[PDB]
DNA sequence: GACCACGGCGCG
DNA sequence: AAAGCGCGCCGTGGTC
C-alpha cells in the first residue's frame, strides 16, 4: 500500500496497537488507516483518534472503548471478526481468523488497518446470499458492539472498603479451618496443592476414592466426590468450607479492589462478543459474569456492587428463559400451555425434590431445582441426579423418564435437530446463528453422545442469547434518551443504573422492551428489581 | 517475570 | 465423578 499522510478519508478501516489487551488500561501505541490502495499512519495516535468518525476494523469495539475513555464518541462499525464469528463462531481471534480468511495479524498498525480492509472484503463476500447471518449482523451484532462499548466504558461501582473489611474477617475463618484440617491429617500440608490433598485423604487416610480425573487418571478431589465421602471422615467437611471460602477470597474479594480505575473510580469489565460456540457473550478482565450469589458468603460479595450516589440498580432477570425458548422450538403443546397458565416448572420440580406443596416452596427451594431442570434436560444421567439428590437410582430415573413423558415433543425436537445436524454439518438458532459440530458423526460413541449435548443445547442457549442481545439493542437508545445507563449482561439479565427520581419508570420500560422483544409462542417474563446495591436490585 | 495444562469452581 | 451445556479465573506444578 501506498504510505499517505494523517488524516486518512472517511470510511478507512483502522488498524491500532495497544500496550495491553485491556482498552480501558491500554496505552494506545499506534493508529493507522486504509483506504484506496494507501495506508495513513498518525504521527500521534491520541489527537489522531479525534480524527475518526468512527472506528471501523478488527476489534472495532476496542478502539471505541478507549476512545470514550478518552472523552470522545467514537462509536465502531463494520467489524470483520462479527462477520467471520457468524459465519463460524469458531472464529474467536484475529489471529485465527486472519490465517482463515487472507492475512496475518502482526504488530504493526498500519498492517492491520490493510488486514482489517482485506479481511472485511474477504468475509462480505462470503455472507453473501446468507441474508439471516446478514440479517443478525445488521440488525443485532453491529448494533451490539456500539452498546457493549458503552457498558464497557462507563463501568460499576464497588464498595472497596467494604471488602477490604471482609477480607479480614474471611482470612480468620480460613485459618481456623486449614488448622483443623492439619490436625485432622496429623500434619500440615499445602491445602491448595489438590494432589497433595489427594494422597492424603485416600493414601494416608484411606478414605475410598470416588471418581477420576479427566486428563490424568488421578483420584478426584472435586467438591462432588468430597460430598460423597462428608460421612466417612470429619476432615471432609472442613475441606468443604475451606474450598468455598478460598475460592471466594481469591478471585473476588482480594483482586476486586485493584481493580478499581483511576479516573473513572469504577470496575470496567470487557464483553467478549465473538468468545462463545453458542452466540452468549462472555466476560473477562474481570469477569463480572460470574460474581457471587448463591451461598451466604457469596451473597456478602454481591452486595460489593452498588449504584453512584443519588442512583439506584435496576436489575432485570428473563423467567425460566431457557425453557421458554423450548417451549417455542418445540412446539411442544404442554410446554406451551405450562407458560400460557403462568406456571413455574423450577417450583413444581422443587415440589418434588423437597416434598412440599407448590405452595410451600421457598425461593431456596425453587433455585435448587434450576441445575435439577436443565441438568436433566441436557442429558444428564440417573446416577448423577441420584447422587446429588441423595435418593435411589429407580426414583432419579423415574424422575428423567417423567419429566421427558411430560413433555413428549422434547426429545422429538431433539432427535430432528440431531439429525439435521448429522446431515448439514451445523445446528442453529431461531434467528439462524450456526454452530459447526463435525463430532456428530464420530464412530467413538463417547465422543459422538458429547457432541450430540452440545449440539441440542444451542439452539436453545443460543436463542436465548439472540433475544437478548436485541433486547440490549432496542433497550439502549431508550435509556440514553431518559439518562440511565447498561451496565452489565448475564445472560439472560441486564444491570441497569438509574437517577433515583427515574429508577421506577427505567423499570417499567426495561421490563415492557425486554419482555417484547420477539414474540413467541410463549410470553416471555421478566422479574425486575430495584436497589442500592445488586444483591438487593434482584431482591 | 511469563507460559502452559490441569483440576477445580464461580456464574448463566 | 457420574451422558447436562456455555463460559473465565484461581493456584499448583512444571517449565522457560
Ligand atoms: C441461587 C441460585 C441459582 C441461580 C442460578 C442457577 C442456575 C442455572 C442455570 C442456568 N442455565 C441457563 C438456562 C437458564 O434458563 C438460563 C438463565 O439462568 P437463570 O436466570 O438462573 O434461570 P432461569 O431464567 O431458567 O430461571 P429464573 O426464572 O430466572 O430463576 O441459563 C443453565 O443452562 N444451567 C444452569 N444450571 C442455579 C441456582
Ligand atoms: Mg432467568
Ligand atoms: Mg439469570
Ligand atoms: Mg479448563
Amino acid at each position: 500500500l501506498e504510505e499517505a499522510p494523517w488524516p486518512p478519508p472517511e470510511g478507512a478501516f483502522v488498524g491500532f496497537v495497544l500496550s495491553r489487551k485491556e482498552p480501558m488500561w491500554a496505552d494506545l501505541l499506534a493508529l493507522a488507516a486504509a483506504r484506496g490502495g494507501r495506508v495513513h499512519r498518525a504521527p500521534e495516535p491520541y489527537k489522531a483518534l479525534r480524527d475518526l468518525k468512527e472506528a471501523r476494523g478488527l476489534l472495532a469495539k476496542d478502539l471505541s472503548v478507549l476512545a470514550l475513555r478518552e472523552g470522545l464518541g467514537l462509536p465502531p462499525g463494520d467489524d470483520p471478526m462479527l462477520l467471520a464469528y457468524l459465519l463460524d463462531p469458531s472464529n474467536t481471534t484475529p489471529e485465527g481468523v486472519a490465517r482463515r480468511y487472507g492475512g496475518e495479524w502482526t504488530e504493526e498498525a498500519g498492517e492491520r488497518a490493510a488486514l482489517s480492509e482485506r479481511l472485511f472484503a474477504n468475509l462480505w463476500g462470503r455472507l453473501e446470499g446468507e441474508e439471516r447471518l446478514l440479517w443478525l449482523y445488521r440488525e443485532v451484532e453491529r448494533p451490539l458492539s456500539a452498546v457493549l462499548a458503552h457498558m464497557e466504558a462507563t463501568g460499576v461501582r464497588l464498595d472497596v472498603a467494604y471488602l477490604r473489611a471482609l477480607s479480614l474477617e474471611v482470612a480468620e475463618e480460613i485459618a481456623r479451618l486449614e488448622a483443623e484440617v492439619f490436625r485432622l491429617a496429623g500434619h500440615p500440608f499445602n491445602l491448595n496443592s489438590r494432589d497433595q490433598l489427594e494422597r492424603v485423604l485416600f493414601d494416608e487416610l484411606g478414605l475410598p476414592a470416588i471418581g477420576k480425573t479427566e486428563k490424568t487418571g488421578k483420584r478426584s478431589t472435586s467438591a462432588a466426590v468430597l460430598e460423597a465421602l462428608r460421612e466417612a471422615h470429619p476432615i471432609v467437611e472442613k475441606i468443604l468450607q475451606y474450598r468455598e471460602l478460598t475460592k471466594l477470597k481469591s478471585t473476588y474479594i482480594d483482586p476486586l479492589p485493584d481493580l478499581i480505575h483511576p479516573r473513572t473510580g469504577r470496575l470496567h469489565t470487557r464483553f467478549n462478543q465473538t468468545a462463545t460456540a453458542t452466540g452468549r457473550l462472555s466476560s473477562s478482565d474481570p469477569n463480572l459474569q460470574n460474581i457471587p450469589v448463591r451461598t451466604p458468603l457469596g451473597q456478602r460479595i454481591r452486595r460489593a456492587f452498588i449504584a453512584e450516589e443519588g442512583w439506584l440498580l435496576v436489575a432485570l432477570d428473563y423467567s425460566q428463559i431457557e425453557l421458554r425458548v423450548l417451549a417455542h422450538l418445540s412446539g411442544d403443546e404442554n410446554l406451551i400451555r405450562v407458560f400460557q397458565e403462568g406456571r413455574d416448572i423450577h417450583t413444581e420440580t422443587a415440589s418434588w425434590m423437597f416434598g412440599v406443596p407448590r405452595e410451600a416452596v421457598d425461593p431456596l427451594m425453587r433455585r435448587a431445582a434450576k441445575t435439577i431442570n436443565f441438568g436433566v434436560l441436557y442429558g444428564m444421567s440417573a446416577h448423577r441426579l441420584s447422587q446429588e439428590l441423595a435418593i435411589p437410582y429407580e426414583e432419579a430415573q423415574a424422575f428423567i423418564e417423567r419429566y421427558f413423558q411430560s413433555f413428549p415433543k422434547v426429545r422429538a425436537w431433539i432427535e430432528k435437530t440431531l439429525e439435521e445436524g448429522r446431515r448439514r454439518g451445523y445446528v442453529e438458532t431461531l434467528f439462524g446463528r450456526r454452530r459447526y459440530v463435525p463430532d456428530l458423526e464420530a464412530r467413538v460413541k463417547s465422543v459422538r453422545e458429547a457432541a450430540e449435548r452440545m449440539a441440542f443445547n444451542m439452539p436453545v442457549q443460543g436463542t436465548a442469547a439472540d433475544l437478548m442481545k436485541l433486547a440490549m439493542v432496542k433497550l439502549f437508545p431508550r435509556l440514553e434518551e431518559m439518562g440511565a445507563r447498561m451496565l452489565l449482561q448475564v445472560h439472560d439479565e441486564l444491570v441497569l443504573e438509574a437517577p433515583k427520581e427515574r429508577a421506577e419508570a427505567v423499570a417499567r420500560l426495561a421490563k415492557e422492551v425486554m419482555e417484547g422483544v420477539y414474540p413467541l409462542a410463549v410470553p416471555l417474563e421478566v422479574e425486575v428489581g430495584i436497589g442500592e446495591d445488586w444483591l438487593s436490585a434482584k431482591e
